[PDB]
């Protein structure tokens, strides 16, 4: 314990000797108290100015305004619990890694994704982009990797915000042991066939519906109630399997960075009272959010072919595995593993299931044992699982079955269209020039022509932001692929995407014009949170041009296209 923390609190301990104090007011019972020192959501107006009738919707205006979870302790599993999970790990990692060569990422591939400007949540250099070009930081990774060869750690200690930051260095050694699970996509479907890393929002239902085809019971999406939360030491322990895969270095690198950065923590939490506070433990989810996202998947999927297992009756006790019991499990993986997987969509701590039958509705000890805990739901209260396709929710959406007029079925990914518009008309960070604003709503309105395109409204406010910011600007700002981030021309890009590289469309004839592409049912858009109908979206709509007129001033004298005759409303 304090031999793997120790240096790390020694030398935070030091740097801060003038106030290093052991407060005995700390909210702390879950966590390992160490000591304290002294220490110390805007709007983008481009959005707003053209989704005016909104601007008296509370569900959008509030989403524009203004831990208790953290510290709880986990039980530990049973032992019949724990063999399942080593069992099935054992087994998941092998399948993975049939197709799949481990490998260490390098400083090449580091500076690149920087240089390219990407989320990793990092902290003597100004931004990130200036430590990859200082030789003297890679001195500073240099001695922290020796030391992790050394088998000890100095400076990979995390910062609590609850999402937690390490500095760029500790990034690096973690992406150089584990960034292979993303950069070489371990779960992709065709790799892992529950997985839809790198997959897309205009695949994810196409997946849904492919999984609805299989014989089985209802379709089951349970949610755990704070997922990061409820990872044990014994899941961090099955992760771990996966340097059982490696070889020479990387082996070893990799077993430090599950040892002296997961299986053990060192955190700073700033508390009001305003100090440091350096708090440490043993289990929950501490990583990268993009190695966070593959172990959260494979954690997933591990869990729900043991519920599986439950409902099929493999096994009876959790309390005990027979000798007979664990060769059973064996064989039930070796038998149908692929095929139950398959039954699966699986996204980090996101998850569809469609079972053998209904008996996985009740099959619930293994499922709590291993601290997956349901949300919004009584502990042992069966699970209410989706008769349709289309009504089941994954990562944020649902999904309809759109005919187009020429009969080829486009899938769409949906949600209530009050979150849609709320969350593209904020911006993160300040420092915004007009132009910067500008590019992000573009990017927006990008994205809602070519995967909310069937959504009357998001057509329409599109086609203005798009009309209204200049033609040439570029749009700026782990399952998806944003092919909305070009200034290539959107009909092109639906084209690509919705027909020519889309599996299940067998016709491959281009559309010609957005008139071909078609629109939810009138009541089916209200539904799921249209404004068609009223009479401030009747104004809107008609006076649009004297909107995008008032962007375009705004902006100044600039080259802008008319995308609005595009709609068969506003053609002369
Ligand atoms: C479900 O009710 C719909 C509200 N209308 S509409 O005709 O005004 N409308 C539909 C296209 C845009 C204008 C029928
Ligand atoms: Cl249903
Ligand atoms: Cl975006
Ligand atoms: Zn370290
Ligand atoms: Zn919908």
């Amino acid at each position: 314990n304090l031999d793997i923390i120790g240096k790390r609190i020694e030398k935070i301990k030091q740097e801060h000797e003038t106030s290093w104090h052991y407060d005995q007011d700390h909210p702390y019972k879950t966590w390992a108290y160490h000591g304290s020192y002294e220490t110390k959501s805007m709007v983008n107006g481009v959005v707003r100015l053209l989704t005016k009738p909104w601007d008296i919707i509370p569900m959008v205006t509030q989403m524009a305004m203004t831990k208790e979870k953290v510290d709880t302790r986990t039980q530990e599993p049973k032992e019949g619990t724990k063999k399942l999970m080593k069992i099935t790990a054992e087994w998941l990692w092998k399948e993975l890694g049939k197709k799949k060569t481990p490998r260490m990422c390098t400083r090449e591939e580091f500076t690149r994704k920087v240089r390219s400007n990407a989320a990793l949540g990092a902290i003597k250099w100004k931004s990130a982009r200036e430590a990859v070009e200082d030789s003297g930081f890679w001195e500073l990774v240099d001695k922290e990797r020796n030391l992790h060869l050394e088998g000890k750690c100095e400076t990979c200690v995390y910062n609590m915000m609850a999402i937690w930051y390490m500095w760029l260095g500790a990034r690096f050694l973690e992406f150089e042991a584990l960034g292979f699970l993303n950069e070489d996509h371990w779960f992709s479907r065709e790799n892992s066939l529950s997985g839809v890393e790198g997959e897309g929002l205009h695949k994810l239902g196409y997946i849904l519906r492919d999984v609805s085809k299989k014989e089985g019971g209802a379709m089951y999406a349970d949610d755990t109630a704070g997922w990061d939360t409820r990872i044990t030491l014994e899941d961090l322990k099955n992760e771990e399997m996966v340097t059982n895969h490696m070889e020479g270095e990387h082996k070893k690198l990799a077993e430090a960075i599950f040892k002296l950065t997961y299986q053990n923590k060192v955190v700073r939490v700033q508390r009001p009272t305003t100090v440091m506070d350096i708090i440490s433990r043993r289990d929950q989810r501490g990583s990268g959010q993009v190695v966070t996202y593959g172990l959260n998947t494979f954690t997933n999927m591990e869990a729900q072919l043991i519920r599986q297992m439950e409902g099929e009756g493999v096994f009876k006790s959790i309390q005990h595995l027979t000798v007979t019991e664990e060769i059973a499990v064996k064989n039930w993986l070796v038998r149908v593993g692929r095929e139950r997987l398959s039954r699966m969509a699986i996204s980090g701590d996101d998850c569809v299931v469609k079972p053998l039958d209904d008996r996985f509705a009740s099959a619930l000890t293994a499922l709590n044992d291993m601290g997956k805990v349901r949300k919004d739901i009584q502990q042992w209260e069966p699970s209410r699982g989706w008769n349709d396709w289309t009504q089941v929710p994954f990562c944020s959406h649902h999904f309809h079955e759109l005919i187009m007029k020429d009969g080829r079925v486009l899938v769409v990914p949906c949600r209530n269209q009050d979150e849609l518009i709320g969350r593209a008309r904020i911006s993160q960070g300040a420092g915004w020039s007009l132009r910067e604003t500008a590019c992000l709503g573009k990017s927006y309105a990008q994205m809602w022509s070519l995967m909310y395109f069937h959504r009357r409204d998001l057509r329409l406010a599109a086609n203005a932001i798009c009309s209204a910011v200049p033609s040439h600007w570029v749009p700026t700002s782990i399952h998806a692929t944003h092919e909305w981030m070009t200034t290539e021309d959107m009909l092109t890009v639906w084209n690509r995407v919705w027909i020519q590289e889309n599996p299940w469309m067998e016709d491959k004839t281009p559309v010609e014009s957005w008139e071909e592409i078609p629109y939810l049912g009138k009541r089916e858009d209200q539904w799921c949170g249209s404004l068609i109908g009223l009479t401030s979206r009747a104004t809107w709509a008609k006076n649009i041009q004297t909107a995008i007129n008032q962007v375009r001033s705004l902006i100044g004298n600039e080259e802008y296209t008319d995308y609005m005759p595009s709609m068969k409303r506003f053609r002369r």
